[PDB]
């Protein structure tokens, strides 16, 4: 998982935060 503000994809909530951004950051 990608930590807060890390280059994720909310498409599948790729973050450790559990809620990625539409901007592509966690």
């Amino acid at each position: 998982c990608k930590g807060k503000g890390a280059p994720c994809r909310k498409t599948m909530y790729d973050c450790c935060s559990g809620s990625c951004g539409r901007r592509g950051k966690c």
